[PDB]
Formats: C-alpha cells, structure tokens, sequence
C-alpha cells in the first residue's frame, strides 16, 4: 500500500544533499568554502564596502577527515533576532528581492550546516556584529529538520566599543583537502583576479598562508533592488505582485509602478494592445486576462532596456588587465553589452578574448565562466557558455589551424543566474540567455578576427 | 537595508524552474512526458499490474504553441482524499518510503504544473479510479505558489475500470524535443517488455509497443537500511520512529540489514556503547560514535538483493542486439552494494560491431532505477567513468571503434544531480563500482577481441 508524505525543505535537501552541491567530501569542502566567502562578499561590496575577507580551514580530526572552515569578513553583520532563521532556517533569505547578488536561494549555508550536522556533532559557530551597537552577538546553532526550525544552542553577547563590524562563521565538515586543493586554490584566485577592490587571506590546512592585497580602493556602485522589467514577466508573478498591493490600484496604475520600463504612453499602449482597460482594478483581472497582459508583454517591440542599477559587471577595463596579467598574449579584447532582460529580470553579458602569448596551444579554447561575479569551476562542458563557445566557428574569424592559443571568458550577470542544480556550478540552457551570450562572443570574435588579420 | 524573507517550495521552485527541469519550453515538453510516464510506471508495475499506457501530445494553440499532455494508465489510481496535496503539494509522495521507484522528489509533476501555472490559463485534469472503485473520480486543480497547497478548481465524481488520466497543458517546443521523446519511450519499452505503450504524436503519427511477455518482474520493496554510511541524522529518525523501546543491541539487529547478534556484538564494542542502554537515550556524542564505526567496519554482508529490480543480464544484451544488431555483445548484472545506507546494483553491457556506426568515443547509454537517461551526459558520473577508462587495454586498437556501452544503476535512492533526474552525481561508492562493472564486461570484450584476431590469424598464415 502507498503511503503518502510530507517533507520540510530540511528533509528533502538532507535526504538529498548532491542536489545542493555536497554528492562527496571534497566537493563539499569546496562548496562550504565557496558558500561562505560568497556569503562575506555580498554582505561588503553590495553595502559599499571594501572587502576585508579571512579564510581559513583547518584538519581537526584526522581519522574522520573533519575539517573545521572559518570564514571572517567586515561586512554590515546581521541583526541578533535575524541569525537563528539566518542559518539555521532552509529557504529564509535576504536575497529574495530582485536584486543582483552572488546568493539567491536562501540555502547555502543551511546547505553546509544540514552536511555539517549528518556527519559530526559540532555546532556551526557564529559571531556578528552589525553596523551599529555595542554589542558582539556569538551563537551556536542546529537545524531542527523536521520542523525546519533552529535550534539555539548557545547565545550570548559582549562589548565591543571599538568599531568591529563584520561576521565569522564556522562550521565542522567531513572534506578531502587533497582531492580538494587545486579547485579551492583556483576558486579563491579567480575571484581576486576580478575583485582588486578587495583583501583575501586563506590559510590552508596544511598552514600555507595566502594573501592576496588590494589593488584599489575604488568600489563599483553596489546594485540596488530594482522593479522587474516587464518583458517575459509569467502569469504567476504578476499575480505575485498583484496580491502584494496594499491599496487597490487600476490596471494602469499597477503597469506604470510595478515595473521597468512603463511610462503613461507605454501603458496605454499596453492596454489597447491587451484589451483591456486603464480604470479598472487588477484585484479583479481573471485568469484569462492576465494571461492576455503576460502576451502582450512578451510581444510589445518598444520597450525601454532595463536599467544598470540593478547590475554590476566586471569591466571591459578589468576583464583586459585580468586576462594579460594570468596568460601574457599577444592580444586581448572585451566587450559589456547593454542590458538586456529575460523572464522580467534584466541581465548583461560580457566577454573577453585573449589569443596569444604564453597561452598553451590547443585544439579546443580554454573557457573561464564567470556567473554574478562568481567564478565557474565545475560542470563546464554542461554550461550553456560552453555550448556556444563550442558551437562558434572560428575558422572564420581568423583561426585557421585547428590547433591554436585562445582563451575565451564569458561573464553573465543578472538579477537571475538559472543555475541547473543549486550548487550553482553551471548555467541552464536559457534562450535570451544563449541567444545573448553568443552577441557577446561575437563581437569579441570580430575584434580578434581584425587583428588575426593584421597581425 | 538587507530584508529577510521565507519562501515555500512552491514558490521556491516557481522562482526557479530550472532546478527541476524546466529551462526552455523543448525541454519543459520532454519533461512532462516523462515525469508523466514514470509516475504510471510506478503505479503499475510497483504493484505487480501489466502496464498499459497511452500517451498523447496535441497542439491546442499554434500561435502561442500551447500542447495538450495526456497519459493515461491502468495502474493502483489514487485515493481522492490524497489527489490535491499529490497533485498540488511539492514535497508530498508516497515514494520518500526506503524502496527503488523511479520517483523519489515528491516534486516531479507540481514541477510540470508550476510550469504549466506560469504560462497558460487551464488547470491540470486528473481522472484516477482506485482499486476496488465503484466511482471514477475528476479533479481539476492549481497550486497556491506562496502557501505551496493545492486549490481545487472541479472535482466530481461518476459511477463506475482502474488507474489514472492526467492532462496537462504547457508551453512546448515538438520539433526540438522530437527526436528526444521518442527516444525516451523506445528506450524505455525495450528494457520493459512486460509493458504496452500507445504513442500519439502532435502530427498525429501513432507508435504501438505491444507487450512481448507477461512475466512481470517481482515488485520491488520496501527494505530496512544497510548500516554502511546510515548517518547521524537518519540515526536519529529511525529512533524517533520506534514503537518499542529497544536497547541499542536490539536497536542494531532489528532496524537494520546484514546486522545480526555478533555483527551486533561486535560493533557495539568497536563503539564504546553497552548493550543493554536504552536507544532512545542514545547522546548526540554517541550516535556520531555509531555511524562512524558503522562507515569503518569491514565485515558487513551484502544488502538483499531481493530489495532492488534489476533489467538482468538476458535483457540487457537482448535489448542491445535488437537496437544495434552487433557481432558481440556483453554484460554483467553486479552484486548488490551499499552507499550511504541505500541497497544498490550497477548492471553493465557492451556491445560491438556490425551495424554500431564508426567512431572515436564509445556510444554512451544510461539508465537509473530503469528510466532512460538522455540529457547532460558529460556530466555524468558514468561518462566520466567510461572516459577515464582505457580502452585500448581490453582489446581496441584504432582511434575509431564501434562501440557501445551500456550502465544501469538501481537503488533505494538515485543521486541526481539535479531535481530534473538527467545525470547521476559523483558518489564515490558508485563511481567506483561502475568502474569495476565495465571493467568486468570489458574482460569480456577482450576475450571475443582476441578470439577474433587469432581467427584472422589462421586464416592469413
Ligand atoms: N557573512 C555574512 N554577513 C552578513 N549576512 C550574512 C552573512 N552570511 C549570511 N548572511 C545572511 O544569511 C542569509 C542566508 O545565507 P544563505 O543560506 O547562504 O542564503 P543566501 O546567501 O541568501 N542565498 P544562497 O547562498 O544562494 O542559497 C543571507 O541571505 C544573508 O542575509
Ligand atoms: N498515474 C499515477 N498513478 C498513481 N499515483 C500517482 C500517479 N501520478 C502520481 N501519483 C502519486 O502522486 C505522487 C506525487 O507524484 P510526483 O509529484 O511525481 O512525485 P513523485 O513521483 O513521488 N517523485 P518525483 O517525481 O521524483 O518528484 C506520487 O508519489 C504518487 O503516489
Ligand atoms: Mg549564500
Ligand atoms: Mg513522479
């Protein structure tokens, strides 16, 4: 006889930890490293403030391979009554508002706490200090996970009365530093490369120390939250939205300040081509009529690209010097398009070529996938930046042999990466994503195929 | 200014419908057919019924190429009071239960239906009549995203024939995703030949499968968990659960396999634990000590076979002349093994020459818990076995062979990589022992590699 169940988000990701990237030991060491200087970045640069990162893993226990990760940054902190959910409640996040950070799914490290707890007894361990107080909360803390509650351990709080602010966290894990080294290495060195506002030092487990200095004190404009952009926008959101309204707007109120984008014209015209009518309230929009609005966005040709305050890109400046300083070529090129949207959120690619030079020769590219700022180490030949790389044909833009030196970087950045698991280490085949990604390379492509050409 | 937020699965999945298989309207077509097909296999065949199956694509909107998905089975039904939350719940099944089916998530057709929701009008139709019914009965439903509970639209019901229609209308994308769905349904119908399944197509092509033999494989159960790898978690559950109150000897022998009095008595004091404690005052300090020696010791028996179902090894090499008409062909059905407390099995084929095209890399074939895998395959823990194998050690010579591998992995639990169930993560108990299935059926390749050439020796000298 079947028998019919229910499960938390604890028990379905601690019944199935490879679905957030912890399959073994050495991919969920590099993913608990990588879940938590993700976690110290965003809470320094998209607040403003110049990076100050410390990253350190030690071997605590040598015949149960537990190692101890702890990373430390100065960042805005989190508020006392916010950590217990913070950590210790899987799918709770302040990074739900449409807004581009590294962390979308508000289950990273709950991801490493639930491997934490399924193979050692420790508590995670968290010291925060926010922007403001007197105060240095520090907890303890376990996930409940049938009730997908935490359970507070220890608490407690001292003076400071300096001007501390930042967090440290740290958490007991089965690893296999070995099989994990290089990816961690590489991990650490490609988000330096393109993050020369910030400081880095990592510890490894064998105590070899690594610092890698601010370059600059210059910090790009942190991104903002910003309304979705109406084109590709689903029938589920905008009911989303619908029924987050504290009033009880008519249907052209609700286009022109619910979106990106929508100006008094663009709305009348919105409304004309969907048939419907500026007056009436959207509380009262049927099923059908909303599916009408969602065609009509996805068919008006005159919309108004979405702004760059919802993005922050690298650069075709930094992608330049970054890809000299790691390969020395002969030649090197960039390009940031304009942003474009998919599915309501906007989005940018950038990409960069370099051809020459110490470049090892090869019959294929070496690609460097960057997501939000993220570098991609894992799953490339499943990325949709692969596929397209793959699927240029460079025997036309100057690459004659079919054994040359190039290195091709593509960076996407959105308010929305579509990761294909939740271990985020590719990005799923999206259409106006693809689509985009291959305009970027093209247009790298083109400025190589000049210098092939002169050269 | 950071805000804090909770998000229910449904939504959680809403806001990111790729995790589960829907990142483009090709993809989200092949998707449905499946999640569709695989829950009326589960329905049937788990249950020891002879699965006869229809499934229909049409095209109900050529402007905005809306499909209509329908399949339909003769399978166990579902009890109308369990249709909206099975239905309309993410993260509600009755296959969280320790026993192979394909199903597993508690999420594969709220995936399609959250799909469905996003961009189109109608809501999904299910028509199901239990065993034993005197009524057929319909429901009509939609998810409630931000509270993830079903809304029920229609539901009715009619008097009295059993199993279940499902309908469901989403964004598609035929011509891409074609050849990929017929793939999926030959594919499947060749390792399930107890089955009979009609296929009709949006240009209205019709496939019959017609069953091939009666025999039904013995369903397969649900089992007790194999100690090696039960961690500290599950420790704790399987505790919480008991009726009795054991003592942690009793603990051992009863709610495990391959435990018996001295395997008990053995671990037991390679843990530091009295016999005789009660378990349900086992310490947090404790249970790491347990699972720790359980992941240590070496002298644990193999899992119960008899908890899995396997394609077996007639089938296999059946399966593969028929779909490639070979001069060879191979394979091994391995003896059961343990990964993190769950029974597995990896079968393995091989199959060579004769009509198999010419080229440089094996033809790569994957299955898990029976199901076709066709997707992802480059990041496949059985591609990257067979990559890292040299094969020029079990007899191929040029840099162009024909050749074709076959893997099968069953088990209590498939680990995916991914919720859209495409490719088959990197666990090291299983990569390991796919390694050793191939190279068992490789043996065998060689042995007809070099019975071949001795016989192109005789005759040239
Ligand atoms: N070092 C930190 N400083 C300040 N806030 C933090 C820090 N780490 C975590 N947080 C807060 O805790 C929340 C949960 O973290 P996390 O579980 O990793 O989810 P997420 O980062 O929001 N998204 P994701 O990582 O993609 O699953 C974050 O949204 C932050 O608000
Ligand atoms: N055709 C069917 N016949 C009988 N029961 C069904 C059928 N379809 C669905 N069910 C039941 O509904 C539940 C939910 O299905 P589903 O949402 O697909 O999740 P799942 O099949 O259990 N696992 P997964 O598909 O991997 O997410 C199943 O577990 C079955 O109990
Ligand atoms: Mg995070
Ligand atoms: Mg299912």
């Amino acid at each position: 006889k079947e028998k019919f169940t229910s499960l938390s988000p604890a028990e379905f990701f601690k019944r199935n930890p490879e679905l957030a990237g912890f399959p073994n030991p050495a991919r969920a060491l590099y993913q608990t490293v990588r879940e938590l200087i993700e976690n110290s970045l965003d809470a320094t640069d998209v607040h403003g403030i110049l990076p100050n990162i410390k990253i350190t893993i030690d071997l605590i226990d040598d015949a149960r391979q537990i190692y101890k990760v702890n990373v430390v940054d100065n960042g805005i902190g989190i508020p006392p009554q916010e950590v217990p959910n913070a950590f210790g409640r899987v799918l709770y996040s302040s990074k739900y508002v449409n807004r581009q950070t590294r962390g979308m799914y508000g289950l990273g490290v709950k991801a490493a706490v639930l491997y934490s707890q399924m193979h050692q007894d420790k508590p995670i361990e968290i010291e925060t200090s926010p922007v403001n107080s007197k105060r240095i909360y520090t907890f303890k803390l376990k996930i409940d996970i049938n009730k997908n509650e935490p359970i507070i351990v220890e608490r407690g709080s001292v003076e400071n009365t300096r001007g501390f602010h930042g967090t440290s966290v740290a958490i007991s894990i089965p690893g296999d530093w070995p099989k994990a080294k290089s990816r961690i290495y590489e991990y650490i060195k490609r988000t330096y490369i393109i993050t020369p506002y910030a400081e880095f030092i990592f510890k490894d487990p064998e105590g070899n120390v690594t610092y890698y200095p601010r370059l600059t004190n210059k910090i790009p404009k942190p991104p903002q939250e910003v309304k979705p952009h109406p084109y590709g926008v689903d029938r589920e959101e905008i009911k989303i939205l619908i029924n987050n309204l504290k009033r009880d707007y008519t249907i052209k109120e609700f286009l022109v300040n619910e979106f990106q984008s929508i100006g008094d014209t663009t709305a009348d015209k919105i409304l004309e081509l969907a048939g419907l009518k500026p007056n009436k309230k959207v509380k009262n929009l049927t099923e059908e009529e909303i599916t009408r609005l969602v065609e009509t966005f996805k068919k008006y040709e005159d919309f108004r690209s979405p702004s760059a305050d919802s993005l922050s890109v690298i650069g075709e400046d930094l992608i330049e010097l970054g890809l000299k300083k790691i390969f020395n070529p002969d030649f090197a090129a960039s390009i940031t398009r304009k942003p474009k949207a998919y599915q309501g959120h906007p989005f940018i690619v950038e990409a960069g070529v370099a051809f020459g030079g110490s470049i090892p020769v090869g019959e294929e590219p070496i690609v460097l996938r960057y997501a939000n700022k993220i570098p991609l180490i894992y799953d490339e030949k499943s990325d949709v930046i692969w596929k397209v790389v793959e699927e240029l044909d460079w025997k036309r833009y100057g690459i004659e042999s079919d054994q040359y030196q190039m290195v091709v970087m593509v960076h996407l950045c959105s308010t929305k990466i579509p990761y294909k698991s939740a271990g985020k280490e590719s990005i799923a085949e999206v259409e106006d994503i693809e689509k985009e990604i291959k305009n970027a390379l093209m247009e790298v492509a083109r400025k190589l195929k000049q210098y092939l050409s002169e050269k």
